[PDB]
DNA sequence: GCCATTTTCGCGGCTATTTTTTTACTCCCAAAGTTCCGCTATCAGTTAGTAAAAT
């Protein structure tokens, strides 16, 4: 048991959104890749959906 | 050219009963085929009326 560890629902939950975050943060250095960010509000640069 | 070693390939019990999942994204225009409402017109079925027949 010192080699096997208890993992729970906040380290699950920690795991999964910073997938969701990766998966975000690669569109957001494509559309930041482009140059055009006048108009560019933080919140036209990120989807929650994923 | 045969003897051994590494690499795929296929397998791992039977019946029941509880319950769906989830990212990612241009626009416009001209040309063409299709649909939906309305009207027509014909035929067949149904129904009302009247004469023919029978009591």
């Amino acid at each position: 048991l010192g080699n096997r560890r208890i993992r729970s629902v906040g380290e699950m939950a920690e795991n999964q959104f910073r997938v969701g975050l990766v998966r975000v943060e690669r569109a957001v250095k494509e559309r930041l890749s482009l140059g055009d960010l006048d108009n560019v509000m933080p919140q036209d640069l990120i989807n929650a959906k994923p």
